[PDB]
């Protein structure tokens, strides 16, 4: 059960890109795996996965000029499943 | 997430190795992806979870390879405050 990242703010570096700045929530139940950012116009919406969870900002590339956007974020905790049976298979010539 | 049962392996010739597995029964909710480990370690997960087989690339010939898999579930937390920003 991951809480949302607090204190969100975006600012456009160029007409075709906007960087997004966020902060860590204080007490979190367990570690998080990644962040998920989404872009919408929004009169379908695109999802962009931020790989490194230890990150406080990222730059959204590939946007349209002179267009307004709305952004949202969420923390993600992936639960690893049990390992399956081990199998062996060698590669030959 | 329960482990994917009945795992199987079968290589091509001298490059790629293909794996095959049966889905696990009785699982609480969906799963996000299947993670696969390859020791000559390196984890290489399959993006699409509704899958029964995948191709393992990058393998030197004449080498004893072994595989193991596991399921995963991305616990997507709550969304953050919505924010607006203009471009020009």
């Amino acid at each position: 059960g991951p809480p949302a990242p607090r204190h969100l703010h975006a600012q456009a570096l160029s007409d075709s890109e906007i960087q997004l700045t966020w902060k860590h929530p204080e007490a979190l139940p367990g570690p998080i795996s990644k962040y998920v950012v989404e872009v919408q116009v929004a009169g379908d919406p695109l999802w962009i996965d931020v790989d490194r969870p230890e990150e406080t900002s990222t730059i959204i590339r590939g946007l349209n000029a002179s267009t307004r956007y709305l952004f949202r974020m969420r923390a993600s905790i992936q639960g690893l499943g049990d390992w399956s049976n081990t199998v062996e298979e060698s590669t030959l010539g």
